[PDB]
């Protein structure tokens, strides 16, 4: 059992398909290597205390959400934190309600204006009772913003995310540092004051999409050229689209830099 | 290869929360039987012809389908139905663009007004791009309605399904007759007029919730109760959740009657 710790789990490490893709689709990757299968972009963060006890919050609540939590053997949570409000990123979140159910009180979820807006939209019935329906909401609504950290309790102690804005494509996402772990998902650009919060990272979860450019994410030569300046100890690789086989960019890469996989699990001091 | 027929995939059989709930909840089902592990409710409809080309629909795309569809081995859709605008029916509706790609077309879905109307506002994007975004849109509309049949044409031949009303709590829900399997999910009472679509089918899907009474869902009497009166040559159970065990639920049940499980495939003549 994790003791005196945070512990992240790479819930997943795919492209907004996932890989393969719905026909079948494995691009590049070696279907016979089991690190290739790849859920939607997802980061379990927890935080151990002296006796075992945790916190436990997820970055980001997409179609795979209930997969991942079954599989990753965490059966509580204490709160949903988002980067943006795009299908794969989201669309899990009723899924939610078991959990309010067992905790006795809303589920808290932390997102800023843009995406908060866009959860409203598309799914109001979580936070307000329509006409004609007798379902309870199941969300209580918190507000994030780049340059202002924030706090979760739990059972395990606090964990505070220090959020920033990235540039992805033609909107907004949030990336967050959590100690000196940072996870830096659907980015196509760091703005400058965004900087100070990724540099000197113990661990740099960092989107590499695929090998040609695209507008709204990093190709793989980007995100070697941001690591090379950030310096973090260690690089892992995200939200890898189908181009992208694990065994050959393991090999294209440097060593402190791997790519991700699903079910990657490792604790650092807190 | 399948020839001369139509041919049915039972993608999920669960209830909303899937079997074992996210949490790790299996209830009263063996963790042991692999048939235990449900899915959200989809069925996969598909005519085959002389030469084994193929007519693919979906009924309901959950959370879980696109899973379903890579598990299924069937690479390419026709066309979405959808039964009505729970989370648990239409939250996978994203996963759709792969094959829009591949068609080179608009993905054709099915709706009656209720649920698309619904749809409309969960998903505009996929509709009509909004104001800020270049993503063209994916989905072409069709509305569907009770007691009028449509029919979808694909490379297998003409499917034709024959729509009926069913209560589901506070809404209504479509049925759908194709051929002679019937597909009844979501369902807590069937209309007088609905009843010439479930009589005498050769297999009659139908939801059993639980064995205590829910206000949306019938309860394994009720459904037992049902398929007595309307003499279906075989039933399959779905829509279960966790206090329904596969083995125990198998043996409760007339011969004609099984519980169903996930990947469940059968053929029947066209
Ligand atoms: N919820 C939502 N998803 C969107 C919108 N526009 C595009 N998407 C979906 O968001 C995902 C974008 O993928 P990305 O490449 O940023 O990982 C795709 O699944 C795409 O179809 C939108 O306006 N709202
Ligand atoms: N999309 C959507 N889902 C809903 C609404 N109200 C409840 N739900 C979800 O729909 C599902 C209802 O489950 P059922 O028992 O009918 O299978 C649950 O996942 C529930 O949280 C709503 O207004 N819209
Ligand atoms: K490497
Ligand atoms: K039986
Ligand atoms: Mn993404
Ligand atoms: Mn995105
Ligand atoms: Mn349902
Ligand atoms: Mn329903
Ligand atoms: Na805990
Ligand atoms: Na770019
Ligand atoms: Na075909
Ligand atoms: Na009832």
């Amino acid at each position: 059992s994790p003791r005196n710790c945070l512990r992240f789990t790479l819930l997943g490490c795919g492209s907004s398909p996932g890989v393969p893709r719905i026909n079948g689709d494995w691009g590049k990757c070696d279907p016979k290597n089991p690190k290739n299968r790849r859920r939607r972009a997802s980061l379990l963060v927890e935080r151990y205390d002296a006796e075992g006890n945790n916190t436990v919050v997820v970055i980001d609540t997409g179609p795979d959400f209930r997969m991942q939590m079954i599989d990753s053997g965490v059966h509580m949570l204490d709160a949903a934190v988002y980067t943006h409000p795009h299908a794969d990123h989201i669309h899990g979140i009723d899924d939610l309600r078991t959990y309010v159910v067992d905790n006795g009180r809303l589920m808290d979820v932390y997102a800023n204006r843009l995406t908060r807006n866009r959860l409203y939209d598309t799914f109001g019935y979580c936070f307000e009772t329509p006409v004609g329906s007798s379902y309870p909401p199941i969300l209580s609504m918190h507000d994030i913003a780049p340059e202002t950290p924030f706090s979760i309790e739990g059972a395990g102690g606090a964990i505070r995310f220090e959020p920033f804005s990235q540039v992805h494509g033609d909107i907004e996402s949030l990336g967050f540092r959590i100690g000196s772990v940072v996870y830096c998902t659907d980015v196509s650009a760091f703005p400058e004051q965004s900087l100070q919060y990724i540099k000197d990272a113990d661990v740099l979860i960092i989107g590499a999409l695929q090998y040609r450019p695209h507008p709204s994410h990093f190709s793989l030569g980007e995100a070697l050229e941001w690591i090379e300046k950030l310096s973090p100890k260690r690089a892992i690789l995200t939200h890898m689209h189908v181009p992208l086989d694990y065994e050959t960019v393991m090999r294209e890469t440097p060593h402190h830099v791997e790519p991700g996989y699903d079910g990657l699990r490792f604790e650092v001091a807190v």
